[PDB]
C-alpha cells in the first residue's frame, strides 16, 4: 500500500506500537500511528489491516496503509494524542460536562452504526478498545466476559445486540470516567449476578435519561434492545434538549 520513503518514525510510545509521519507523493505530512512486527502471526498482524481497510467513517480508525515488501511490516493508521478513552478518562475525572461525556457516546455508536451496517460483529466493544483524539473524537478501534452480553456467553451468540449490550458497559464507562464494571467481582460473579437480573448501579451524577438507555442496552431479551441508528437518535436528542440531563 505505502512505500517506506513516505514513512519516518518519530518515537515509540505482536510487536511495538509507534509513532511517526507520513507524506505521500502529492500530499501533505501527516501525523501518524505506526504499529511494528512466525507465518501465522504475520497473517494475524496483516489480518487486523484486512478488516480496517473495509471502513470509511469518523468513528472507526482509519487506515493510512501497510508496508509488506519492506522489514518490519507496518501498520500505518491516523493518529490518537490521547490513546485509549478508559485511561482517557480516569486521568481526567470529573474534568467533562455531560454534554461532552454524550458527544462522545454519540461518536461511538455512530462507528457502531457504520459497522453494523456493513454486517460487522465488533465482539470486543469496550472503552480501553475505543480511541481519541485533541477533538475529543472518539473512534472505534481492534478488529472479555464483563463487556459480553448473556446469551453470548451462554449460547455463544454474536450479534449487533450483543454489541448494543456491550456499547451499554461503555456507556457506564463513560459516565463513570473509566472505571472498572463490577469493579472487584470475579468473571464468574458477574456471570450470575448478570444472569439474576443484576445490572450496574447509575455512577455518580449521571442523569437518568442516561441510565435507562443503559438499561435498555442491557434488556435480557436481544430483540428488546435498542439498535444503534435508535442510540444515535436518543443521544442526538438529548444534546438537542439539555434540560432532559438535569434529573438525575
Amino acid at each position: 500500500e505505502i512505500d517506506i520513503s513516505c514513512v519516518k518514525i518519530e518515537q515509540v510510545i505482536f510487536g511495538e506500537v509507534c509513532s511517526g509521519h507520513l507524506k505521500l507523493p502529492g500530499k501533505r505530512e501527516i501525523f501518524v500511528a505506526i504499529k511494528t512486527l512466525t507465518e501465522k502471526q504475520r497473517r494475524d498482524f496483516l489480518s487486523e489491516a484486512s478488516i480496517m481497510g473495509q471502513f470509511d467513517h469518523p468513528n472507526v480508525i482509519h487506515l493510512e496503509g501497510v508496508v509488506t515488501k519492506s522489514t518490519p511490516v507496518m501498520i500505518i493508521t491516523e493518529f490518537m494524542e490521547n490513546g485509549s478513552l478508559d485511561s482517557f478518562l480516569r486521568q481526567n475525572d470529573g474534568q467533562f460536562t455531560v454534554i461532552q461525556l454524550v458527544g462522545m457516546l454519540r461518536g461511538i455508536a455512530a462507528g457502531m452504526k457504520y459497522l453494523a451496517d456493513m454486517n460487522y460483529v465488533h465482539r470486543d466493544l469496550a472503552a480501553r478498545n475505543i480511541l481519541v483524539n485533541s477533538n475529543l473524537v472518539c473512534k472505534v478501534s481492534d478488529f472479555p466476559i464483563r463487556w459480553t452480553a448473556p446469551e453470548a456467553i451462554q449460547y455463544r451468540k454474536f450479534t449487533s445486540a450483543s454489541d448494543v449490550w456491550s456499547y451499554g458497559i461503555v456507556m457506564w464507562e463513560v459516565m463513570s470516567y473509566g472505571e472498572r464494571p463490577y469493579w472487584d467481582m470475579t468473571n464468574q460473579d458477574v456471570i450470575n449476578a448478570i444472569e439474576q437480573d443484576y445490572r450496574l448501579p447509575p455512577p455518580m451524577d449521571c442523569p437518568s435519561a442516561l441510565h435507562q438507555l443503559m438499561l435498555d442496552c442491557w434488556q435480557k431479551d436481544r430483540n428488546h434492545r435498542p439498535k444503534f441508528g435508535q442510540i444515535v437518535n436518543t443521544l442526538d436528542k438529548m444534546i438537542r434538549n439539555p434540560n432532559s440531563l438535569k434529573a438525575m
